[PDB]
């Protein structure tokens, strides 16, 4: 029993990180067979962070400019290129340490884990989710972009954000493996503003359906609503909008506990329009929305009675 | 900027894990040079496990009786012996992952990352405070008996919890890597219940130095206090009393960021008597107490590890 925000273990991840320096920019680097990916910053000095073509950088740096280190030893870079925001070093060496990988684009509000890095060494592990406006509420600091974002399904691991920037609001923006940002973001200085934030609704049914399983009830209600006229209630709140997918989702949960997905949304409604009134869920005077339907079935094990 | 519940890498630790049978019983070992580690109920049926007599029933089996697998390979063990209440198993080839290590014993209020582990599999890793009534607040589900909780400094796993058993409360109890409980708790199914829970004081302190750092500063006050002062206050909310130890221990955060323990201790007075009239800190509603000095030093200077 117990609920926690878990991260993946990092460890197949852990094998993967190097240092990137060019020039006397260091970030960190994600070495996969013989490519090593980071985000194409690393070519800039903070001058070049005002406007910079990125290209004219580029062409203007062999492999010899790249110092690419694994530990104490040096990764020998025989060619480059850029795949949108994103830096490819092919190296002379085929990391050994490779695990079963594939690069995935994540929607919001599912989560990932972060091994945030400095210097090609891991500092810490937590558990991120990709919010509505396209941000994460990381922890990072100069000399962490580099850093990935991750799932594991069995023992493939799936590569699902790198680290680029922080926003004015302390947020971080960042792109999927392939070098295309998540969000309207870009990688220059300019002045750029996270949308405003939304409440990711599936997942605080999910951690209502949690509360459920875990014993905590007085919340619940004798009532049922329609889809539609939850989203009216739920957008006026600055809650995301339930899709049918969601409902999808949340449907082992649903099954489990035997409370309608629906029934559930008229309790969440009563909730919004009424407050918690000095009570807490699992322990919390607010509505968490970063723990997902998948978090809540692992965590339980329940069975279904049919 | 930004500040989360961060656990350590748990690659090092991953290298470690094993799992051990012994009849019908498996749960999870932990394998360090030639030694595997694990709790000694695995010796038991769910019939010795109500009042087991664990000398006899060790003395009853053979090294032949216990199979320790480390994924697709079987490790042969040479000896077995019981110390406290884990069982030590000699194994013929020592690790060759095996890190830098050393065996600690925590005290109530520090903090560890818990890799939770199932079949000598590694689940996920999260990061756990010892309470101050010696059970930590852990999520954890059957075959998870053997996990193990950890710190890293430098290059060397400091390894403090093995994880045992949960109390009917759903909290959970283990012991060192000596084999001896945190708490007055015993490896057997008797009425055994957890004392009174109270909020470690240090801890609150240092997450309030964390908010700081991230600019989040509006319950900061012009006033000071006295120590016996505050802990008069922060006894009748169930706080720990704060010792001159923590004040010292608090000493780098408080020149660090130009703001005096005792400045910082008026603050918290003010915010347990008033609440913090719909403001969070840190995003958070409720006060955090899952965070040693240390640990907010650690992510705010990203502190990295072999």
């Amino acid at each position: 029993s117990g609920f926690r925000k878990m991260a993946f273990p990092s460890g197949k991840v852990e094998g993967c990180m190097v240092q990137v320096t060019c020039g006397t920019t260091t970030l960190n680097g994600l070495w996969l067979d013989d490519v090593v990916y980071c985000p194409r910053h690393v070519i800039c000095t903070s001058e070049d962070m005002l406007n910079p073509n990125y290209e004219d950088l580029l062409i203007r740096k062999s492999n010899h400019n790249f110092l690419v280190q694994a530990g104490n030893v040096q990764l020998r870079v025989i060619g480059h290129s850029m795949q949108n925001c994103v830096l490819k070093l092919k190296v002379d060496t085929a990391n050994p340490k490779t695990p079963k990988y594939k690069f995935v684009r994540i929607q919001p509000g599912q989560t990932f884990s972060v091994l945030a890095c400095y210097n090609g060494s891991p500092s810490g592990v937590y558990q991120c989710a990709m919010r509505p406006n396209f941000t994460i509420k990381g922890s990072f600091l100069n000399g962490s972009a580099g850093s990935v974002g991750f799932n594991i399904d069995y023992d493939c691991v799936s590569f699902c954000y790198m680290h680029h920037m922080e926003l004015p609001t302390g947020v971080h923006a960042g792109t999927d493996l392939e070098g295309n940002f998540y969000g309207p973001f870009v990688d220059r200085q300019t002045a750029q503003a996270a949308g405003t934030d939304t409440t990711i609704t599936v997942n605080v049914l999910a951690w209502l359906y949690a509360a459920v399983i875990n014993g905590d009830r007085w919340f619940l209600n004798r009532f049922t609503t329609t889809l539609n006229d939850f989203n009216l209630v739920a957008m006026k709140y600055n809650y995301e909008p339930l899709t049918q997918d969601h409902v999808d989702i949340l449907g082992p949960l649903s099954a489990q506990t035997g409370i309608a997905v629906l029934d559930m949304c008229a309790s969440l409604k009563e909730l919004l329009q009424n407050g918690m009134n000095g009570r807490t869920i699992l322990g919390s005077a607010l509505l968490e929305d970063e723990f997902t339907p998948f978090d809540v079935v692992r965590q339980c094990s329940g069975v279904t009675f049919q």
